[PDB]
């Protein structure tokens, strides 16, 4: 039986994606990954990056699953750089991976905003100086600051992850966007192609960022029935 990781966007829970694999009603298993926050809110992360993380996911997940039988990958936006890092990690290991399935993330190397170099605390005075603003409106203690930082870690991350292009996959990878999405468009996650030794296929779903939600029974169709027919024996 294949069991399937579910890897959230930026600030979100496994909580989110109970509606998502619900849906699912298959012979298919679905374990939500659920990323060491709790808390954690953590501005200049010396100690937190995309493989990182990645590496701290692998070695939680690892356990989950018998290196033998069927596992696949999902990520949406965040979650999908995740999804393939540790899906990477999985490979490295022989744990079959069935297929990689990523939505409304950017294909590594073709996210435009490289603020890598971007102190956290240098990054709001240049969000600041952009539009016309307030020095003190959001450089001010009153917590913007505080409730800026989960996101603006995400920010740095995403704008410090690189993948080299050798570092490929040897499973299929299935990319889901949204025409009305900016965060992630067709275009940039379109050359995911280049991560992978085998097939690739894009579809594209009426919606923005968050049409997840708005294309449920579609999407989770294509996942279920794309995992089944690799794993098919």
């Amino acid at each position: 039986a294949p069991t399937l990781y579910i890897f959230p966007h930026a600030g979100g829970t496994a909580k989110d994606y109970v509606a998502f694999s619900r849906e699912f009603s298959a012979d298919v298993k679905r374990i939500a990954v659920q990323y060491p926050g709790q808390h954690d809110r953590s501005g200049l992360p010396p100690l937190e990056s995309i493989p990182t993380l990645a590496d701290e996911i692998f070695a939680m997940m690892k356990p989950s699953a018998r290196i033998d039988d069927p596992v696949a990958f999902f990520g949406h936006s965040m979650g999908g750089m995740l999804a393939f890092e540790v899906a990477l990690r999985y490979q490295s290991a022989g744990h079959r991976v069935l297929a990689f399935f990523v939505s409304a993330c950017s294909a590594p190397g073709h996210i435009r905003y490289k603020q890598l170099q971007d102190l956290s605390d240098r990054e709001m005075l240049d969000l600041f100086t952009r539009m016309t603003g307030m020095n003190p409106d959001f450089f001010t203690d009153d917590e913007f600051f505080v409730g800026a930082l989960p996101t603006l870690r995400a920010v740095r991350a995403i704008a410090g992850y690189s993948c080299p292009p050798e570092t490929k996959l040897s499973c299929p990878i299935y990319a889901f966007i949204g025409d009305k999405d900016w965060i992630a468009t067709q275009d940039d996650m379109d050359p995911w192609r280049d991560r992978t030794t085998e097939e690739f296929s894009i579809r594209v779903f009426p919606g923005d960022h968050f049409y997840l939600n708005d294309n449920l029974p579609e999407l989770v169709s294509d996942i279920e029935d794309k995992t089944l027919q690799w794993h098919d024996r």
